[PDB]
């Protein structure tokens, strides 16, 4: 039952055709293959004539029952035009003038009583149909002759558009023709077709699918197909404004909806964005009133350098947690790293603004407002100091909110704070050297806490749960990575938590490195890693105890301790307790105003005892800060409790003497 051309090219057209009308395209070895016997087949005027008039009588003919293979005498002309196309030799099949001897058939077609949408066989034949006047021609009359299904399509709309069937015919047969249609006057003169101003019928029709209103989500789509080619087919009506008109009314009528971003889309690239009055459309008006409408709250920190424009959805505890939860991170990561001051001067991270829409649906938007991609939890445009996101449920995402946010948060801070110059654009990037480093040391500062330092994070210990065979990357594999499966991430942070736990001498080293803009350092480091078998096995272990660790693992997460009302504390009496329990000494304070609140930021010197080593001196740091942070939330004033503190700029005095700068952040109360 699988036929080939050289048997084909032997048979009577009588025959040819005859057999072509019960058997299915797929049969034809080779079909759409150009072959010497392909280009023999095709080749021959007569024949592809005689299939043309089979498929006429075909259509003539056809009932619900029987197709009459149509589908198989539409897809043989399809490879026709196809071969045609891009062989030459089977150059005449390109000429539009041959391809309008399918029209005869196409009528014929449609003047079939069985020209509707109804049964499987039906709906095929349109479907058919469509695909053929692609590849092949249309006139006008063709075209007018479709109105009766797009009316039959658009009077049974909630029915028919969300069947794949019916919906993908109706498509099929517009997209079809528009191809045909633009592809002829690709750069000839629009005024001189012979369909210029006949089509009026089939132009109204797709008016009144696309203006159809009463839509939901399983029909938004086929609406918005009626905009499109309104748009489309408009060009060839012999009224500009009037077509403007209804796509005007499609904005007005899907106000900061799809349709509505479909319909300016098509009035600024069809219609030069002029407005039906004849005066320029301003795009960016629009989309800067969808943003307002998506994000219509706005909340300020830190002197506005920390700026949260949310959807009106957004509860306000949220809010405020994403503020201190920022703050956490911050402390945990400027102490890991040992610089807070920035790389960059006059940049755009000088202020962070984060836009959170009210869900997915919402969050879709973004891309037509802000173009970037929307295909994801979130993402942090680094040049716009930019992180998009939306509110999630439990539900629509495994990460929330906040556990989403603190992880983007750290991409910030990496560009910010680490990596000098254009975030994934400088000598670290020339070659793929921090693919792990980026996503894993960011699951990893994910788990800040404020007097724990870093944790891990219960869910990522859960995708660890897997095979121990195979599967668990080495360290070698983790280190270099084009394609790598979705648990790379989670055994980069395996590394990173690793490095951090069980070898912070070389995560500092290597921090230190990309700091310093040192490629050099920073290979040496990540081949002496790959090349040492048993620091693989420290590692292999490592990840074992991680997965120990799952079954009583938390989420990080900022405590309902920041959002208590902590009451009046004199802000001299803070500094001076913070100053003395720290040891720090020539300090200086900013107060910064906030939406909610207002804040302190304590800068101080502490110098400690005689060194016992950079790495030992920062364990040892880490832990007498701790400290220090515990104590002081034993006070009476619950504000201490939003206390966060870091360390920076390590070094030591002529006299061997530990030394750093250190920060504290809490709460302010005190007004004046
Ligand atoms: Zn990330």
């Amino acid at each position: 039952t699988m036929y080939d051309f050289e048997y084909l090219n032997g048979l009577s057209y009588t025959e040819l055709t005859n057999l072509i009308k019960n058997i299915k395209w797929n049969q034809i070895n080779g079909l759409f293959n150009y072959s010497t016997g392909s280009q023999k087949f095709f080749g021959d005027k007569n024949r592809v004539q005689a299939i043309i008039n089979a498929l006429q009588e075909s259509g003539r003919t056809y009932t619900a029952n029987d197709m009459k293979g149509i589908e198989t005498f539409t897809e043989v002309l399809r490879a026709g035009f196809y071969l045609g196309y891009y062989n030459d030799g089977l150059s005449y099949l390109n000429d539009r003038n041959f391809q309008d001897k399918c029209i005869p058939a196409m009528i014929a077609i449609q003047k079939n009583p069985n020209f509707k949408l109804g049964t499987a066989v039906q709906d095929e034949v349109i479907t058919s149909l469509g695909k053929l006047i692609g590849n092949a021609s249309a006139n006008a009359e063709v075209v007018n002759n479709c109105v009766p299904v797009l009316k039959q399509f658009r009077e049974n709309l909630n029915q028919y558009a969300p069947d794949y069937v019916k919906g993908t015919a109706v498509n099929e047969l517009i997209k079809g023709i528009e191809f045909d249609f633009s592809g002829a006057a690709y750069e000839k003169d629009v005024k001189t077709m012979p369909w210029y101003g006949k089509i009026d019928p089939f132009i109204n029709e797709l008016k009144a699918l696309g203006l159809y209103g009463n839509i939901t989500s399983a029909t938004e789509w086929a609406s918005d197909v009626g905009i499109y080619y309104l748009s489309k087919f408009g060009l060839y009506s012999t009224n500009r404004n009037d077509i403007v008109q209804s796509l005007e009314k499609a904005v007005d009528m899907y106000k900061y909806g799809k349709i509505a971003f479909v319909a300016m889309e098509r009035i600024t690239w069809d219609y030069d964005g002029i407005g039906s009055n004849g005066k320029k459309v301003d795009h960016d008006k629009f989309l800067d009133d969808a943003e307002k409408h998506y994000l219509p709250k706005t909340y300020t920190f830190d002197n506005g350098t920390f700026i949260i424009r949310a959807g009106d959805k957004v509860s306000e505890e949220k809010i405020k947690r994403l503020y201190w939860a920022s703050r956490e991170v911050k402390s945990q990561f400027h102490r890991v790293v040992g610089n807070d001051k920035a790389l960059e001067v006059g940049n755009a991270d000088d202020v962070l603004t984060m836009k959170i829409f009210n869900s997915p649906e919402e969050y879709k938007f973004n891309t037509n407002i802000n173009g970037v991609s929307t295909d994801n939890g979130g993402l942090y445009i680094e040049p716009r100091g930019t992180f998009y996101t939306y509110e999630r449920t439990p539900q629509q995402s495994i990460f929330s909110l906040e556990e989403l946010f603190r992880h983007e948060y750290t991409h910030y801070l990496q560009a910010r704070y680490l990596v000098d110059g254009l975030w994934g654009q400088g000598p670290f990037y020339e070659k793929n050297r921090l693919t792990w480093f980026d996503e894993g040391t960011a699951e990893f500062f994910a788990g800040s806490t404020r007097t724990s330092g870093v944790l891990p994070r219960k869910l990522i210990l859960g995708y660890l749960a897997k095979d121990k065979v195979d599967h668990r990357y080495s360290l070698k594999k983790t280190l270099n990575s084009d394609d790598s499966d979705w648990m790379f991430y989670n055994y980069g942070f395996a590394v990173a938590h690793y490095l951090y736990e069980k070898d912070m001498p070389t995560f500092i080293k290597m921090n230190k490195a990309i700091l310093n803009t040192d490629v050099k350092s920073y290979d040496e480091i990540i081949k002496k890693l790959s090349d040492d078998a048993n620091k693989n096995t420290e590692y292999q272990n490592h990840i074992q105890e991680l997965v120990d660790k799952y079954q009583g693992a938390g989420i990080p997460l900022v405590s309902d301790d920041y959002l208590k009302d902590h009451g009046y504390k004199k802000a001299s009496e803070v500094y001076s307790e913070i100053s003395k329990a720290a040891s720090l000494t020539n300090t200086s304070v900013t107060a910064e105003k906030s939406q909610y609140f207002n804040t302190f930021t304590l800068r101080g010197t502490y110098t400690g005892e005689t060194s016992k080593g950079e790495f030992k001196d920062w364990d040892e740091m880490s832990k007498k800060l701790d400290g220090t942070l515990e104590s002081l939330a034993k006070n009476s004033w619950s504000g201490y409790k939003t206390l966060t503190a870091y360390f920076t700029n390590y070094r030591v005095t002529s006299d061997n003497k530990v030394q750093y700068d250190v920060v504290f952040h809490g709460v302010l109360t005190d007004n004046g």
